[PDB]
């Protein structure tokens, strides 16, 4: 039915057996092997929001292997003049359904780093996920960054993080900052957050096993005057005795009520488990 907190999940859907995620070795990235699984994740995007039009899930993270090595220097072909028309016609798809896309760079993408040519790689990453964001016309969509090393000095790290994002007008327009576990915790984030002009993530589980000083409810709060649009909270169990952080099969029922009793309004909830679409 319709609640004013939607859900969504990231990536894949074990239902189904569609992902967004297919890639190769690099030694296997031909024009041909390239085109033939971006066609099938496509495909598998298609029958994801599909799906989820009809199980009630508005949010979807797209994998950043979409089209597999699109920011690598070695991709072989213009992927957007080979993918602009059909990602329009899913974009308005996803639109016609009222989901809402978004995309989450991985742990390796540190605009922050101290070493150029990670900065490079990086931002080439951001871009292309940036871009694809802006072909799918996704007009709330969220591209969500962790802040990343510490690189021995935090102060240092986030004046690069922030000097080496703030040209990046497309980049900007998706971007969304989210708290971490062990180094950033939400207080922290809101500063750089600010610094860039982009909105706040929080993260349940790496707010409560990095807290600062705030409750749950106190970070939900001062994160969500970040948002032009619905805020976007994710939401994740601790995958019992695992390392800090790791993300349990199913949410369980307590951090999910916990969440729904903290949050100051409507906001969309990314659910973040193993379980996928059945990780509520
Ligand atoms: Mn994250
Ligand atoms: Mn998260
Ligand atoms: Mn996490």
């Amino acid at each position: 039915g319709r609640h004013m907190i939607r859900l969504g999940y990231p990536c894949e859907n074990l239902t189904l057996g569609a992902t967004t995620n297919r890639t190769l070795r690099l030694a296997h990235l031909t024009e041909e092997r390239v085109r033939e699984k971006a066609a099938e994740n496509l495909r598998d995007l298609e029958r994801i929001l599909r799906f989820n039009a009809d199980h009630g899930f508005a949010l979807f993270r797209i994998g950043q292997h979409l089209i597999p090595f699109a920011s690598h220097p070695l991709f072989p072909y213009d992927w957007e003049g080979a993918y602009e028309e059909e990602l329009a016609r899913l974009g308005a798809l996803a639109r016609a359904f009222g989901q809402r896309l978004s995309m989450h760079p991985g742990q390796y993408v540190n605009p922050g780093s101290p070493d150029p040519e990670v900065v490079e790689r990086s931002l080439a990453e951001l871009r292309y996920s940036a871009r694809l964001l802006s072909l799918l016309g996704a007009e709330d969509g969220v591209l969500v960054l962790h802040l990343g090393g510490a690189y021995g000095e935090k102060g240092k790290a986030l004046r690069r993080f922030v000097e080496n994002l703030r040209g990046e007008e497309e980049v900007l327009r998706y971007l969304a900052l989210e708290n971490d576990e062990r180094l950033w915790n939400v207080e922290e984030v809101l500063k750089a957050a600010e610094a860039l002009g982009v909105p706040v993530v929080v993260d349940t589980l790496h707010h409560a096993l990095n807290p600062g000083r705030l409750p749950l409810e106190e970070a939900l709060r001062l994160a969500f005057p970040t948002w032009r649009g619905r805020p976007k909270v994710h939401l994740a169990s601790q995958d019992p005795k695992k390392r800090p952080g790791a993300h349990a099969f199913r949410v369980t029922r307590e951090d999910w009520e916990r969440l729904l009793s903290a949050l100051p309004g409507p906001a969309d909830v990314m659910v973040e488990a193993k379980g996928k679409e059945q990780g509520l």
